[PDB]
């Protein structure tokens, strides 16, 4: 009944978002672009400790190809195929030492209906 | 769409075991020493940093009468009530710059079928 | 390495805003309140499912006074002062077979500062 | 500041193990059968409330090859490539009306302080 440091590790995951998996716009994506999202998204807390943050309070990323190839694990060739596919489902936005938004994904009442049928019997 | 620091710290909570509301071991318990539980539940990973974790993995706390008194926003007979409280039922072990080990609550077949009956119509 | 069906009752939390402590709005509110905003908080799902949901989207909860004492474990003197309790701060509205919406809490940059110190060493 | 059926969906994740992402036994594993073990990972309340649990009280999956082609989306062949990935690991166990068992990750030294790295600056 102790808490380990083993079972901390063991229970940090990143997030998909299910609708990545209902969404026509989404689905199409790669699993490469689907992960990178959740694994970007896991950095949102890191940016507002490196205090990026835009005027209006929206969380951004300042990462180079590097950063990203490092943080994703993946060549240069793929993370470009990531980023495109990404801001063509505007769930990325390169307002371009470059600047990254993620941005949250949409909902739909089929989406809904979907996940309903995704989380059950 | 963009994700805002606002609503970042507005989606941070402190997780209280449910079955704090079902064992009677624990229903018992007072408000303030179920939410000092998870209150210090939340500063896990902080121990892991500060490497607070012994020999075989078990994650401790080293927090003065003074620490837990502003971690937890309340005198020191508060918690002292509070220690006593979570020890009594083995929530909580002062192995005596005190050490703290917190414990992960217990589950019977009857908390199982109460937090069902809790957790739906 | 299985899981477990009592890992599984273990791991279920109620979710508790830490800006309930932070906040000089909430801050005040009585523990009773604050958690039963949390055990609430939990029951969002179960609404979408009776399609407890209004025209706009909103998801709300008809419940008695008899629910309500259930569900929180409490008399009806207690419920009357949680729910005046949260209508004084907004986190809870009853737009009178009652509707009640729960509301988010607010967040100011005081308290993103003050939940930075309270996540930290 | 009224909690929408909409950003609910929206705030609906599958959980990927990070772990999957720095040890070496898992990095290795296909993002098909990375994104599987998360999907499966979601079913687990379902199979409680199937009363999929056995005398151990471990959670078990009964699921026919079209079901994980639902469930997966995805053919036969894949789902075939996605098992023996996952048993190869010791993520999946297939205890021969199928009978799988989900297993949790291993957590090494390595894989924390990897993980610690991934997780900040």
């Amino acid at each position: 009944q102790f808490f380990t440091v083993e079972e901390n590790y063991k229970e940090r995951f990143y997030q998909l978002p299910k609708v990545f998996f209902t969404n026509p716009n989404y689905k199409d994506l790669s699993n490469d672009a689907k992960i990178a999202y959740a694994i970007l998204r896991d950095r949102l807390q890191l940016s507002i400790k490196n205090n990026w943050i835009d005027t209006e309070g929206n969380i951004y990323f300042i990462y180079t190809v590097a950063d990203l190839e490092v943080i994703l694990n993946c060549g240069n060739k793929k993370i470009t195929k990531i980023k495109k596919e990404l801001e063509n489902v505007d769930l990325l936005i390169q307002k371009r030492p470059n600047l990254l938004y993620l941005l949250k994904p949409a909902i739909t009442k089929n989406d809904i209906y979907e996940i309903d049928k995704a989380e059950n019997e």
